[PDB]
């Protein structure tokens, strides 16, 4: 702040002396990574006759009599030494280096490539220019930034913390690997709308906004599911969308109101076929983007995601954990007595057979899972868009995938019968009459699309930020460049 005034004074002084502190048209001949790669076998204390013009952020500096040193860091983190010698740039230019250049400044250095006496790959400057005067100093070390500071100023965090650049790179690589795995399998990527006149496809409160052009309220999508199914009616055979959804709910280490998700749809497959593809995709993504299926976690542990994953049924695994047979016919009263006997808090929101079964399963089974696990065959009350089971009464052909304790993905045999789907919406209407404001509202145009005939298909959904959390052990806020902060 005292430091801010000083740097601002320098900026103005340069502009008034004719030395442009934010010049345009600087040509950079090599990145620093290019210099380090080309000259990796340069002998110590030797010089070349190759002239280069590099640019980079000054992150370290040393001053002596006729010779100043500075460590430049390119945007990717690669570092190279710049040497400002009296006998090379001249009295007038060297003095300007000492008085004008500060830590954090972006500078351009033109000179010849050498290796210093200490074996440091360097550019021996014959000239230099300010490229971008910095008015604020960098933190002395990334340890000095709180976690909230990293989120509020990711642009500083990327400069000073190598792990921040590495997570950003992993995110980009994971998403590219996801698309590669789906392209190998013949899936096509489409765009469906983000502003919707009715937001369905999941159970969540929407963000609401007023349209000036249409003169009505619109909703940000909570899922692309109902529009991807219209694509299936229209003839897309294998289709996906990897992009943002928006849910107007709470924030914690596994939930962000704005997040990235993948949804896939495949005709003439069931939830058994999408469980197989989802496992292989995750494992291929690990290979391509992380380099291993034995995942290093931040606490030093190794998490094995290789091989085939366990599968279990919700009702039967719950029954085993409790020592009592739970079925679709178990009463709401019985389920509440079981919960209270296990000291399970049941929010005044959670009611109905289906929600009570899921709650008990999460407490007695789900929270105790370590290895990657599919749980399948869900209560029909909580799965309005899922086809009923081909042979077992009262359940639907859905699975959830848990990896490292995180709910990562889900897959359905899709409900394509338009009459039954209309019945499912009526059951949601009764739930919403009982006070559930997450219940789905009936979408008449979606039903109209089903009434033209949707081929049988299987769909999946996967949280992309959650995928990265599972691969790295990070929380959802560490995997996004710019998570939302209250101003
Ligand atoms: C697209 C779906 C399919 C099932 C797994 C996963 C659940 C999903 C829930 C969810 C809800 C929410 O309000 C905020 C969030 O960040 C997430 C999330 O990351 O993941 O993503
Ligand atoms: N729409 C689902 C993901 C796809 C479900 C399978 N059709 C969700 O948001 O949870």
């Amino acid at each position: 702040p005292e430091q801010f005034r000083i740097r601002r004074d320098k900026r103005a002084r340069l502009l008034a002396e004719g030395y442009d502190p934010y010049p345009v048209a600087i040509e950079r001949t090599h990145t620093l990574a290019e210099i380090r790669a080309t000259y990796a076998d340069l002998p110590t204390d030797s010089a070349t006759e190759d002239i280069v013009g590099v640019a980079g952020r000054v992150v370290f500096a040393r001053n002596t009599g006729k010779l100043c040193f500075a460590t430049l860091q390119d945007g990717d983190g690669t570092q190279l030494q710049a040497m400002i010698s009296l006998d090379e740039v001249g009295r007038e230019s060297l003095d300007r280096w000492k008085a004008d250049v500060d830590i954090g400044d972006v500078v351009y250095v033109h000179g010849t490539v050498i290796s210093s006496r200490r074996g440091e790959l360097s550019v021996l400057a014959d000239s230099w220019r300010m490229a971008a005067k910095a008015l604020r100093p960098l933190p002395v070390a990334h340890k000095e930034m709180s976690e909230e500071s990293r989120v509020r100023q990711r642009y500083v965090d990327l400069i000073v913390r190598p792990q921040a650049r590495e997570v950003a790179r992993q995110r980009i690589a994971v998403i590219r690997a996801v698309r590669n795995a789906l392209e190998r399998r013949g899936f096509l990527e489409v765009e469906t709308p983000m502003l919707q006149t009715l937001a369905g496809g999941a159970a969540a409160r929407p963000f609401v906004t007023h349209s000036n052009a249409l003169d009505i309220d619109l909703y940000l999508r909570i899922a692309p599911e109902l529009f991807l199914k219209r694509c299936i009616v229209g003839g897309f055979d294998r289709v996906f969308e990897l992009n943002r959804v928006f849910r107007n709910e709470g924030s914690d280490s596994t939930h962000s109101p704005e997040f990235s998700m993948l949804e896939t749809y495949q005709t003439y497959g069931t939830y058994d076929d999408s469980a197989l593809i989802t496992r292989e995709l995750i494992q291929e993504v690990a290979d391509e983007a992380i380099g291993t299926r034995q995942l290093s976690m931040p606490d030093g542990s190794v998490y094995d995601i290789d091989g085939e994953w366990a599968t279990m049924e919700m009702y039967s695994s719950l029954s085993e954990a409790l020592g009592e047979q739970i079925t679709p016919e178990t009463t709401v009263a019985r389920l509440r007595d079981i919960a209270s006997g296990l000291d399970v808090e049941i929010d005044n929101s959670v009611f109905g057979h289906g929600k009570l079964v899921e709650e008990l399963w999460e407490h007695a089974v789900g929270n105790k899972l370590t290895a990657p696990t599919f749980v399948k065959d869900f209560p029909v009350e909580t799965t309005p868009l899922t086809r009923q089971h081909r042979s077992i009464p009262g359940v639907t052909e859905k699975w959830d995938l848990y990896v490292r304790g995180v709910e990562l993905a889900t897959g359905y045999s899709e409900l394509n019968d338009p009459v039954v789907q209309r019945d499912r919406f009526a059951d949601q209407a009764r739930a919403a009459a009982a006070g559930d404001d997450e219940a789905m509202q009936l979408d008449e145009d979606f039903l109209t699309a089903l009434e033209y005939g949707m081929p049988p298909c299987t769909g999946t959904g996967m949280g992309i930020d959650r995928l990265l959390m599972c691969l790295t052990g990070l929380s959802i806020r560490e995997t996004v460049l710019f998570p939302i902060v209250r101003p």
